[PDB]
């Protein structure tokens, strides 16, 4: 019946009901998955948000910079999905970059302490989550992270672009470790979706250029995509993540699937 | 409910029951699709082979070098699936290269007449099929072709490598046309599978060893050249509604080999 | 001492004094190369054009669709440069696509006979020239062809894009053969330059939409290039080809060097 | 010759006479460049080493983690080359990764503090150097860094691979800043060269897996390269960096040139 019937999937990265992770979780539950959710910092807000999902799911705290949270994560997941069950899926939908690393702030003025924090959250944590969770994943399972194509430089995305390049490389190594467990690791490179991070982090760092943000995104994506691109509709991205979590891409690992309307295949 | 429940899908390229297309068709029928099949040249053999599929499907003749076959194709499909119905999917699983263009024959000795024939069948025909079939495809539909990663040169594959590079470029243009109909176009770059065409590339022990080095040894999840199922499933994923934002693109069903250097 | 002092280099593809090959030849002679030139079809015009180069160079006829021309080419080159001498460099600066394959003509309406002719001239001939000339090339030598980045689809370039993809693949195979002779094979992917083919083939196939060419070129190149791009100045492209012909890129083969102002490294 | 006649070029990264930077410096001086050298930590040893170069050059201290060193660098360079003169070239040939991040140590066991240190030295510093030096670079100048192709995962290189992916992304941003000064930024992705850092990837020349290292390098490079690859010969790499420092690749920026015998263009 549903694409993910019977699968136990962890989903990180929900902060609002616009979050990519919110929509991944919604679609996964519509397709019969049983979820465990993780959230950072504003756990009361996150709980109110996840109440809007179609089904209850337990919520665990995870700040990927906190060693204790990572060291206790598998134990807390095992208790949430029922002792002795394992995960079939893990979704990393997590990122951060300080303001100095984005927007109109000059590229060269971001101090390394800020850039390092962003790389820790946005790239290294894909490895740390895999490390914590692989021992409790079933053969045939799937780890998925969110990418935004960093193969070319661009306005404003700045040091987050560098973090995404690092993430891509990390994914290919995670795939080598995950393969010993019969598990796949892949990224979904999504087109732009209107999320809290889009507005507050990228749009914030733009200051008076945020009108231009929309136009840049329409030029980069909707205009180039042969099938178009709607930044207000996260469903196509969520579906693509669900396809990777399913049994229907069983020979794809260390890889990147582009859910961007085909924009990255067209020059203009 | 199967993945392709209710979808009408054309599948080209069956010649034996090892054909990638045979397995694509098998999996698609297991997932509820209704098929129309096309075959080239050995139509009696192909009919015996397609009898082994889990369900009957009509078989139509198509030689992609034949203009008349392409010009009548939509009409013949429409008659097989019923007036008023359209296709949701098309699978291009077709290739050819003359012997001069592959194997131990020197790269520089393949005459252009042979290379041109191979490119016609293996790359241009992806466009010609799209052209013939897009007018009878539903919005939301999907065209999928088969690729073998040509981004780096390699022994023996020779001018077929060039044909695949051409096919990749063709796919990106087909995507622009197909988008006007609400249709996606993508290729699946599969790892090696033991098919009739594989055994024609050369005529052997060295071929298998190179394929093991290039694929199974590099793939984090391994690669089994006797098992077409993972490739077939990947094609079915592209035919489904579960990759709705992917077009002009290439999905690698190769065990992750192409992501690993050694 | 010029960069190519003492080198014997064949340069194909001169048709006017705007031709990329004209500028390659000019720069190569300024850098001390002795040239052999090849031309197609309008040999009287081409001779008047090559008289404007800074030094005399013999001109040979070569239509790359003519088997007899390819089979006699080595012998005719050897007679021009003298028995006992060999070539150090070969430049392929040749292309064609019939009108049905370009512009506003629908992509799907190009018959294969037209596409095949374009692929023959634009891609296969890179192999056929290498095959004819490698037996009279010195170790350390260099074959260079001209590319236009076909990694993504775009308006108007249509089937020429497909021919360039084929050429890239061909270059990697030519490199394998050329390596047995100690010879490198590479392409230069140039940004747009105002040439007869740009205007009459690409621009002509746009009919009343020719303004669209210039607009797309300005968006794709000058606007994205961190150091800018001037389509009226072939010198930077010519210099880059000369760099490949020299001994200063001795470890680069089967490869593509981008002389495009860095445009292809930038998204917008 | 004189490829770099009259150019003032800064070269970082010499520690022994096997260092890639040593050979970059040697070739650059053979081609008429006037050098300023920078060295980290062992400045007396480095001075004995740089005495073996064909000409004297001043040596300045630079630890790229030290803010004071970066803030004073332009002033110290200007004093060495003379007030009123500027640099035409900068070479970044610097890297580091702690032992936990490389070799047989499990990928998942490298702590982020170690990985961050490596990324700081190996990737962020490319930006920090550009920031310090662009204000004293002439139009037409060139910044070059060293890369090792990280587009696919591989044994042992582990987190250094991730650092190189980050460096590639950094280079494309540096190119956007450098373009405002008329300056190019590019990386050279070199094939393997036997240096001190090479041996440290597996914990020393008699590291546990050193036999496996040699075999993997022969398979990855010399066996795939159409023109071969010799890991004892840094000259082809040095020449390629000099090509980028010269005026002969004037339209290439934000980019990567592969000096690896063409290995990366061949599958097997
Ligand atoms: N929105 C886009 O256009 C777009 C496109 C492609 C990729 N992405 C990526 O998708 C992912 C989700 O971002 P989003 O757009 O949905 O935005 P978002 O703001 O909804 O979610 C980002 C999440 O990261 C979490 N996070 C930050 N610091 C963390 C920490 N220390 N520990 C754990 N979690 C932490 C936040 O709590 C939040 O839930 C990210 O990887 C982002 O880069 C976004
Ligand atoms: N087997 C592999 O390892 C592998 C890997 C990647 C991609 N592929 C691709 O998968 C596709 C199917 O190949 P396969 O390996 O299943 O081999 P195969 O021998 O089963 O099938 C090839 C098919 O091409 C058809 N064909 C040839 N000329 C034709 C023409 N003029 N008109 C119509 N059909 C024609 C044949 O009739 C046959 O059905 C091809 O595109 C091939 O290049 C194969
Ligand atoms: N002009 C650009 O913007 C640009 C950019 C990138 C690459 N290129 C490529 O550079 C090369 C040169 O084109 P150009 O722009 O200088 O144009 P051009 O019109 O100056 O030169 C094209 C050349 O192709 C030759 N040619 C065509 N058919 C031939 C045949 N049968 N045999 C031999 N020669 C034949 C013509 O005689 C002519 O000399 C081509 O490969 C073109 O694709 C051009
Ligand atoms: N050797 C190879 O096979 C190879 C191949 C491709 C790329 N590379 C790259 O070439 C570059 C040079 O490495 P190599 O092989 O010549 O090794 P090496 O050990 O000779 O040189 C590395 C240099 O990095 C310097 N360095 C380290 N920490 C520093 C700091 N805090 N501040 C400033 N400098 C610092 C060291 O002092 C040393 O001079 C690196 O970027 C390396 O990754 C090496
Ligand atoms: C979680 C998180 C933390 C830190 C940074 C981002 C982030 O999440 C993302 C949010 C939006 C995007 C998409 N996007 C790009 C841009 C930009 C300016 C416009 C021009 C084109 C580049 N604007 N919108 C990508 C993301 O990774
Ligand atoms: C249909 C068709 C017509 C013409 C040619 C091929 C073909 O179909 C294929 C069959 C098998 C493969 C995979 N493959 C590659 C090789 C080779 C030698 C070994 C090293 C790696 C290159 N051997 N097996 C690829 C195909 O495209
Ligand atoms: C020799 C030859 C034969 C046949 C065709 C071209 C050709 O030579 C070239 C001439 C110009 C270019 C550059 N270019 C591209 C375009 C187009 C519209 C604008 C957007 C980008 C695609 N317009 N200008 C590239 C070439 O290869
Ligand atoms: C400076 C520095 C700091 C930290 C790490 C490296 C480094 O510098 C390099 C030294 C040598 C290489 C080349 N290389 C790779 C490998 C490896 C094992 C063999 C298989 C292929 C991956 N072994 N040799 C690359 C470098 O970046
Ligand atoms: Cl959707």
């Amino acid at each position: 019946t549903g694409l993910l019937d019977g699968k136990r999937i962890l989903v990180s990265g929900i902060i609002t009901d616009s979050s990519i992770a919110f929509h991944i979780a919604r679609v996964a539950q519509e397709q019969g998955a049983q979820l465990v959710l993780t959230g950072f910092d504003r756990l009361r807000l996150i709980q109110r948000i996840t109440d809007r999902l179609p089904a209850k799911a337990p919520l665990l705290e995870l700040d990927v910079q906190n060693e204790e949270h990572l060291a206790s994560l598998a134990g807390r997941v095992t208790e949430a999905i029922g002792a002795g069950n394992k995960l079939d899926g893990v979704v990393h939908s997590i990122g951060f970059m300080p303001q100095t690393g984005m927007g109109i702030n000059p590229f060269f003025d971001a101090p390394y302490a800020d850039v390092s924090k962003g790389i820790h959250i946005s790239a290294y944590s894909y490895a740390s989550m895999a490390k914590a969770l692989l021992p409790i994943m079933n053969p045939g399972g799937s780890i998925v992270g969110m990418d935004f194509d960093p193969s070319r430089a661009m306005p404003a995305y700045n040091w987050m672009t560098v973090a995404k390049s690092a993430l891509e490389s990390v994914n290919r190594f995670v795939a080598r470790e995950a393969g010993k467990y019969g598990v796949r690791s892949n990224l979904v490179a999504a087109g732009p979706i209107r999320t809290l991070a889009m507005s507050a982090i990228v749009g914030g760092a733009l200051g008076e250029e945020a009108g231009a943000q929309i136009q840049l995104l329409e030029e980069g994506w909707d205009q180039r995509a042969p099938i178009g691109w709607n930044m207000k509709d996260a469903t196509p991205v969520a579906k693509t993540v669900c396809a990777l979590l399913s049994d229907w891409l069983p020979a794809t690992t260390g890889d990147i699937i582009y859910a961007d309307g085909g924009a990255h295949t067209q020059l203009l």
